[PDB]
Parts: C-alpha cells; structure tokens; sequence
C-alpha cells in the first residue's frame, strides 16, 4: 500500500490517446448573443464533464473562443465528444450548451458556461452542475437534460435556500454524490435527500430533494459547514476544489477532487507552486459530512508537456468527469485550462 486501500490511486495515461480534446479553430457557431458567427472552440478545450448515455461514454467540454486576443477574456460554451470505448472520441461541429437569450442572460453573459459536472438519475435525467460567468460573480447553476442536447436551465442551485441567502454567493464546483446500481452510475439517495460536494476555496455539503434547489449546510452560527479546508504545507493548501460527481464505496463516499498548491512554505515543496494535483477524502456512507480519511499527497500530477504547461503555466490536472465503462473507471480531466486528457483506472487487475 503506497495510499491507503480505500483510495482509487492507479488511474494511468493510456499510451497515445492524450489529449483526446484540443482546440478546433475552423469549427464556427452563430452565437445568439454575439449576433455573429464564432469560433467557438479555438483558443482551449478542457475541464469537462464525462457521463454515459446510450452505451457511449460523452465527454461535455469547456471551450473557449477567440472574442479577444492573449490575456484577454473569453467566453465559454460547452462542446460534445462521444467515444464506444472511452478513448477515442468524436466531435460536434456546434457547442450543446451556451450563454443565449434566455432567463440566465444577467448571469451568463458574457463570461458564458463553465467547468460543468454530470450525474444521471435512475430514471434518465442528466443533472449538470455548472459555472455561470458574468465576470461580475461566478454562481454555481443547475440545467437537466434527456439526451445532453436539449438543456433545461434553473438557474442558481442556492437560489431559494433560507430565503435567497446565498443568490449572490461566489458559487462553483459540484460533486453529486452517486453509487453504482447493477453497474450503473446513478444519483444517490441517503436519508430521502440528495447530496453533493461543493466549493473551491473549501469543501460545503449541500442537500436537495429535488435535484434543482439544493440547500448549504450551515453550522450553529449560520456559516457554511466546512468539512475539507486547505492544509498548510500540502499540495491542497490553496485550494480544495471539488473534482468529478462523488462515488459510494465499499469503504464510504469517495470524493476526488482538486487541490491547488500555495507558493513557498504555505504549500508543499515536492510540487509545483500553484499547480493543481488531484486528492481523494473518504466520507461515512451514513453521515456524508463526516470525514474519515484523506490522501497527504496527491493520486495525480501534471506528468505530459500539455498537463505542465498551457493557458495556465503552473499545470493542472483539473480532474471533473468519472465514468464506469466496460468493467474500468475512466476519469477526464483538464490539462493546464488547454487540453482534455482521459487517465484509466481497472479496479481488477
């Protein structure tokens, strides 16, 4: 044991399949709120969402276009890949999901749709958990779907809770928690609720019966509950960002995710300063906010030119799609805000 038995650690790059999603710039797209064509896809393609729909593994892309040069912001929309065997992967032509003319135009223009995760029910909804960006505030939003092309938007997953409290809270990153039913990865139900992981500076557990309204956890003084924060002198000492939807274990409730590294002696030395390395915690199956085991160092680490470097030099793998397909967990990920990489895990040998 190098990581305690609990954890999913040989997740391994398949040998010339990496990136499996790379910017496309002679794709177009007439974008109804630019009232032009774009080039929707031509500056980077990473942080997706990963699920399975009609026995084909989906991977739902963050595309950013070319409204500005260099440094300058985007907008993101969201691309579809397809694959049979979860490696090599088609394209769509046109972005499934983008900022448009209708009720979430205050919140998503013109920053758009970024950095969603995707979880199916039992009876075939897709719940997808997205950025809403305005460059004004990012707000964590929920849009449900039969097919993945057709999308539902509900706006703010925290609009309602304790009287609109948190309409306005810098939201992002969630984890649904799901299990595996007859091999299949579907949304878990604990206690008549559902449950997800949420956050970027620090890990909250939300709780919905609806899978639209979804309420934070708030402790005796009505401050979010806080089950993981960013540890001095590790690889998560910046930031404990959710990664892809949470999985029922043997063991407990496996939630992957994120962990941005300090620069100096607030973070860990052994990795890059301000890079993003993936960490595993183990939660009670019973109880989703008590926390029993987390990994010291990180599963996953920039390792190819493409993860290292990009739009964002520090390096990321920015872990946020994880899927079951033909007996083997395949976990999607963004490398350096550029790219779209598959790592694979066979829990068999």
């Amino acid at each position: 044991s190098e990581f305690p038995d609990w954890a999913w650690a040989d997740f391994q790059r398949p040998e010339g399949i990496n990136p499996i999603v790379s910017p496309d710039t002679t794709t177009v797209f007439y974008c109804p709120m630019r009232q032009d064509s774009v080039a929707w896809e031509s500056s980077d393609t990473f942080n997706p969402a990963a699920t399975i729909y009609d026995g084909k593994v989906v991977v739902l892309y963050r595309a950013e276009d070319n409204s500005a040069v260099g440094i300058g912001s985007r907008t993101s929309r969201l691309g579809y890949a397809y694959s049979d065997d979860g490696l090599h992967f088609n394209r769509m032509t046109v972005p499934v999901f983008y900022p448009a003319d209708d009720n979430q135009k205050e919140l998503e223009w013109p920053g758009g749709c970024e950095d969603p995760r995707v979880a199916v029910t039992e009876d075939g909804l897709y719940v997808m958990l997205y950025t809403q960006w305005n460059r004004k505030q990012a707000r964590l939003a929920v849009a449900t779907s039969r097919d993945l092309q057709i999308w539902e938007k509900y706006g703010p997953a925290f609009a309602k809770a304790y009287g609109g409290r948190f309409f306005d809270e810098f939201s992002k990153s969630a984890s649904i928690v799901t299990k595996l039913v007859d091999g299949k990865q579907v949304i878990a139900k604990i206690d008549g609720k559902y449950w997800m992981y949420w956050g970027e500076k620090f890990v909250n557990v939300a709780t919905s019966t609806d899978l639209i309204n979804w309420e934070p956890m708030l402790d005796e003084k009505g401050d979010f509950l806080k089950v993981i924060t960013p540890r001095e002198g590790k690889f998560d000492s910046d930031l404990t960002e959710c990664g892809p939807p949470a999985i029922m274990t043997d063991k407990g409730i496996l939630l992957l995710y994120n962990g941005k590294n300090k620069s100096g002696a607030e973070g860990d030395t052994l990795y890059t300063a301000n890079s993003y390395c993936a960490g595993q915690a183990l939660f009670d199956a019973k109880d989703p906010t008590k926390l029993i085991d987390r990994l010291d160092k990180p599963f996953y680490i920039p390792e190819s030119d493409f993860e290292k470097s990009g739009q964002y030099p520090a390096g990321t793998v920015f872990i946020e799609g994880l899927v079951f397909h033909n007996q083997k967990w395949y976990l999607y990920y963004g490398c350096a805000d550029s790219r779209v990489a598959v790592a694979v895990y066979d829990p068999f040998k």
